[PDB]
Formats: C-alpha cells, sequence, structure tokens
C-alpha cells in the first residue's frame, strides 16, 4: 500500500525532498502504475529523464548485452561503449573545432567539470543567470542562481555574479575581461520553462566571445532531442565553448557528459579531473542505445510536431487560468493567470496525469519522446476540468 | 587492436586521465580480456568498485528484473529498491540513534552532502587530513589533502584546514568550537593505503564530540566489507555523525550514500538538497544484491582471511624491494624501499596482473571479494620476478 511506503521512507530517508505523496511499483512506456494499482500517463519523464520512457526494448537489450560482456573498469583502462558515445556525442554537436567529452555521473558534475575548466582560463569570475539551476554540489550550486536553495550553504565557491535571465544589455554588463565563463540555461528549466529573447543566446555568444569568456550552455534539461534540434541551442545557430548533458542522456541510467569546443578542449591535463564511475560501459551502453533511437524513430524531428499541436491544442483551450504556453518541443510550460500551479498538480494526479508545478504559476511538461499523440490529446481534454478543480 | 582504440580515445577524450595503456574487451569475475585476447587478473577491480568482478549473476538477475519492472522514477515518487537499500544499509551501520540515508550517483557527490550538511551546523570550519582523498568536484575537492590538484582551480569553498593524518595532538590542535566538521578516511586510499595509528578514530570521535564539530567518516574506498567488517571505521568500535559511501557500494553500477546519525539526520529538510538520480530503482536494486551476496557467500569474513593470508604471503618472500604489507582485509599497500611503483605496475601487467601504483612506493590492491585464493598465490609467487623487471 501506498501508506506503508511512505511510512518506510519516512523511517529511514533524510527528508531533503519532503515525502513522496505516491509510491510506484511498475512503469512501460509512458504509463506508470503505483503500489496501489492506479495507473498515470507519465508527462514529466521523471523531470526529462525517461526520453525513451520505462522497460525500452533497446536499453534493456543494451544494458543487459553489456553486463554480460564487461562492466566498470575505470578510467586506468580504454573502453569501447564510452568512446563511441563520445563520437557520437562529438558528432551531434557538430562544431568547426576538434571537441573533447569528460564523462561523470550527473549534471551537477557535468556543470562541475565545466567550472573546474573555466578555473583554467585564468580566471575567477563567472556569470549565470537569477532563477537558473545548474546543480546543488557547492560548485554547482554557486552558478544556480536560487537564492533558497544556496543561503544556507555559504559561503560557496566564487565569484558568481546572477543577472536577469534574456536581459542582453545586463549581461554585456556583466561580462568583462575577468570573466571566466557565462553558464546559460537555452531554457531555464527548474524556474518554469523560461525561454529567451529570439537572438539572446546569439547576443551571449558574441558577448563571451568578444571578452574571452567561455560560454558554458547547460543542456542538462533541453538536450537529448527534446526541443526539436539535439542539442536546444542549435536551433540558434551558435557554437559554445562548453556544453553539458545529463538527465535524459542514459534514458534512466546515471551519466552526464562535458564536452568542450576547440582551445577550451585542452584545458584539462593529466590528473586535473577525473570520476570513477565516469564513462562506465553499462551507462555508455545505455546512452548509445537512447541515441541509436532517437535516429531511427525520427524521435528528435517528432519531439517538434508532437510538441506543436500539443501547445495548439492547449492555447485552443482559452480556458481563463492559462495566461500563456511556453517552450519548444516537448518542454513545455503551462503559465497561468494565478498561483495554483501545485493544486493544478495534485488535480492532475487526480485525474491520472503527472506533471510538475515548477513555479507557483507554472505547471511543467517533460514527456517521454515516445509519448503517444493521442496521450497527449487525452490531457488537453482534461486539461480544462483539472484547472477548474484547480481553484 | 589496442593502438586503434588509443588512437580513437586520443580523438575525442578530454586528456584529464591521459591515455590509457590497455583497452579492455570483457571481463568475468576476477578476469578481464583486453581487444587483442590477452587476460589478466584484476587486482585492483576498478579502483576497488568490482566488490563481486565482473558478470556476478545476482547482481545481473537485479538490474534486468528491475529494468523490466520500473526504471527511474526520480525523488518525487518513492520506490521500493531505494527504501530497502537506506533499510539495509542503517542495519549494517548499526547506529544507536535514528540513521536517515541520503543517496546519489559518486563518492564526491557523497561528500559534497557531507559538506552541506557540515554548514547546517552553523559553522563554516573543516578539518581534513593531508594527502586524503574525498573526490574531485569543487566542495569536495577542498576536502581532498593535495595541494598539487587544488591549486589549480583556487579558490575552492572554505574554510578547510589540513593536519597530518593520524597525528592525535594536530587534530586537537586543528579542531576548535569554531569547527563544523571533521572528515576522515578510516585508511587514506588515494594516496597509498595509509593506516592510522591504533586509537587515532576513536580520538577523533572524542575530539569532535568534545568540541561539538560532526565526524564524518569517508568509507567509500574502505567499505563493502573489503577490510573484514562491513565498514572498516567497526573495527574501532566508535559510531560517527556521517558515513560516506560509493565505489563498490553498486557492484559496478553508480551509486554513492550519505549516511547521518542522530540530530545530523535532521539536518536536511525539504529542498535543501537532492540529486535526479539518486536511489533510482536499477541502481539499488544493483545494490541490494550486493549486500545479499555479502552476506549469503560470507564475504566479509572471506575479506579478512584472504587478506591475511595474502599479507603473510608477500612479506614471507623476503623480497629486498618490499618494506612491509599495510592494510587490512582486501585493501593491501605493498609499500617498497625505493620508487618503482610505477615501473612494478608495467611489469605486473606484462606478467598478467592489473595492481595500482598508488604512490612511487606503493603498490595498491583492491581485489574483487569473490577472487580465487589461487588467483591470489599465483600473484605472490609472481611477485619477486615482477619486481626484480621493474628494478
Amino acid at each position: 500500500t501506498t501508506a506503508t511506503m511512505r511510512q518506510r521512507w519516512q523511517a529511514v530517508m533524510m527528508n531533503n525532498y519532503g515525502t513522496p505523496p505516491i509510491a510506484l511499483a511498475s512503469g512501460d512506456g509512458a504509463v506508470v502504475t503505483d503500489v496501489d494499482g492506479r495507473t498515470y500517463i507519465d508527462l514529466l519523464g521523471g523531470i526529462a529523464v525517461n526520453v525513451l520512457g520505462h522497460r525500452h526494448p533497446a536499453v534493456i537489450e543494451a544494458v543487459t548485452r553489456q553486463m554480460s560482456t564487461l562492466g566498470h573498469t575505470s578510467n586506468l583502462y580504454a573502453t569501447e561503449p564510452g568512446i563511441a558515445l563520445a563520437e557520437e556525442l562529438v558528432a551531434l554537436l557538430g562544431a568547426d573545432q576538434r571537441t573533447r567529452v569528460f564523462f561523470c555521473n550527473s549534471g551537477a558534475e557535468a556543470n562541475e567539470a565545466a567550472f573546474k575548466l573555466s578555473r583554467l582560463t585564468g580566471r575567477t569570475k563567472l556569470v549565470a543567470a537569477h532563477d537558473a539551476f545548474h546543480g546543488r554540489t557547492m560548485g554547482s550550486l554557486a552558478l544556480t542562481g536560487q537564492p533558497a536553495k544556496q543561503t544556507p550553504f555559504a559561503p560557496l565557491p566564487g565569484d558568481v555574479t546572477h543577472v536577469g535571465y534574456g536581459d542582453v544589455d545586463a549581461l554585456a554588463a556583466a561580462v568583462d575581461d575577468h570573466t571566466a565563463a557565462v553558464f546559460l540555461e537555452p531554457i531555464m528549466g527548474e524556474s518554469g520553462v523560461v525561454v529567451p529573447p529570439a537572438g539572446y543566446l546569439a547576443a551571449a555568444r558574441d558577448i563571451t566571445a568578444r571578452r574571452g569568456a567561455l560560454l558554458v550552455l547547460d543542456e542538462v534539461q533541453t538536450g537529448m532531442g527534446r526541443t526539436g534540434a539535439f542539442f536546444a541551442h542549435q536551433h540558434d545557430g551558435i557554437t559554445p565553448d562548453v556544453v553539458t548533458l545529463a538527465k535524459g542522456l542514459g534514458g534512466g541510467l546515471p551519466i552526464g557528459a562535458c564536452l568542450a569546443v576547440g582551445p577550451a578542449a585542452e584545458l584539462l591535463t593529466p590528473g586535473l579531473h577525473g570520476s570513477t564511475f565516469g564513462g562506465n560501459p553499462v551507462c555508455a551502453a545505455a546512452a548509445l542505445a537512447v541515441l541509436r533511437v532517437l535516429a531511427s524513430d525520427g524521435l528528435v524531428r517528432r519531439a517538434e510536431v508532437l510538441g506543436k499541436s500539443l501547445r495548439h491544442g492547449i492555447e485552443a483551450l482559452g480556458h481563463p487560468l492559462i495566461d500563456h504556453v511556453r517552450g519548444r518541443g516537448l518542454l513545455l510550460g503551462i503559465a497561468l493567470t494565478a498561483p495554483h500551479a501545485k493544486d493544478a498538480e495534485a488535480t492532475a494526479r487526480d485525474a491520472g496525469y503527472l506533471v510538475n508545478a515548477a513555479a507557483p504559476d507554472v505547471i511543467r511538461l517533460a514527456p517521454p519522446l515516445i509519448i503517444a499523440e493521442a496521450q497527449l490529446d487525452g490531457f488537453v481534454a482534461a486539461l480544462p476540468a483539472i484547472l477548474d478543480r484547480a481553484v
């Protein structure tokens, strides 16, 4: 039962998440089942992680095959899956200069690697955006622009200046010849699927390039083809100096990556960084499978098509509680006219849909890329009642 | 070929590890095979991670079963394997007070969690040991006692004082009523399997208790029964406030944990920490299988027995290059009378054995706990020629 599982949680887990309201038992595709037998359509994908849903045969085959071949070895040894995965990610980035890859286990670790890269420029000033989320480790938490999550842990590593997201003049004013790097999400996910103004990422690329600063794009949430290009920044035709990936990279298995382009790719020399589990064969094999399915099933182009019809469908409702829909592909935010997103999260759950109240007035969707249009259509048809009940 | 694999590595990988000298293709138990078909006895376990070796049936079964049931969900949802793993780990720690668990993906992340815990004491001063290794992210790197690895990324999070490992009075002088926490490895692994004097951890527990500081024990490398007790600190009859685990926790799959005891277990409140992949069902299922096998096959006791026999056999060789053997159970250092450990690593490789030059004069062993006594016997008999060729 759900009550017993929550009691077991509260007896042993640290309370850094609160107590989960539901206990999940099984999942298949975009449908999960709780321990009481209720089914839910998963419009959140474990916070954009389950790009291929649950029990995808290609991921299961890749992981089972690799476990029965060769597991963890450490980076004292070269192994094929990590090398092939690095090759595939470099090809997908499509940069004009040599690109090199560092693997790790999480988005926070990927941004820690980028943070350390920034130190090797000889500069210590960093710029990020108010409300950005880059991770919860000491370095990535300094880049995160969420004071409630930072203040109890001060002092954090320096020297970070936060500016308004999407404000070109504010960014130009903050970046100078002492700036090691600028960190930006192409769409701010955790804060409410905040999409920047047209031209902003191109401006950021120009500002940083003129000032000798690295441009680091955090694609941990916007990557893996979710927005209809493999990297969301590719919609703007720019090439950053550093890109970080995690979440959906492994289809559920823990893996992150830091990609560095041109001179930034040579900053890390032997002995200056590492991670025991980074690039291990099983997790890399999972990520290779995800890339293969994305390509074979055309799921990147599909995410744009599904995301456009979903966005159109929500706006066509004309519900008075919805101010606007924003985002791109299958990263979508329903911005509300009143702070009822947490209530709508609960009433969606009553209706069999898993969504996220990313802000008091924003409902975030990040469904599996294998989700059926029919399942999305069903959510849109259910949404007027969900929102009515929310108030 | 090995040359082709190394050439591919050098074309795509960041150079933070250098280029691995061999490329591994498969593994089974304590034997790994490179891309040219050569087999090696794995006396390092991918740096103490492969506790049950490669292709352990129990781990394969747990992972394949869980992948076909429910994958990643995030901590927005309660799931059985993580709760069960937290229960099992709290049982193995056996603390008198309530113990709570936080899951993450790595040793660095587990010590980052402990670092953030220490902030919630209201103090910002921290103490660690010269040459200690606690990870390579910005917070854990501040704790790591290696100035050569810290200097290029300064400034690091503060305020950390380092003292000589095993020195009771240096520790007592450094710990005061402003000290948030003391971080110690029960045996310093990465620096050369450095064992502290008798009573030292007990003194650290008394010093921290009298000054109101947390004692944090990093069991990332010394845990998982490797030393003949599940946690190495249990040989000393102390209970720390915080314990961190990773490496072998998942038998190969990436998972780490921070355990906190008593008042320290209540410091983290909702929203103050998290990790997207932490506690995910597949890695937790793997870790549960490792715990089951350690218990059912009596591998903790076996580690002590085999470790004693191994140490005795190396010291019986009477080889002039061997000063002494130190460590406990199956974490061993061969301390040499001259700095030939790096050369001995290569000549051991020629003889078909994977070992680690942890220091210029220390060969580190951390074999799978399922290693065959005959595989160890063969290593001991081969060691004289390995060392002779090294010189």
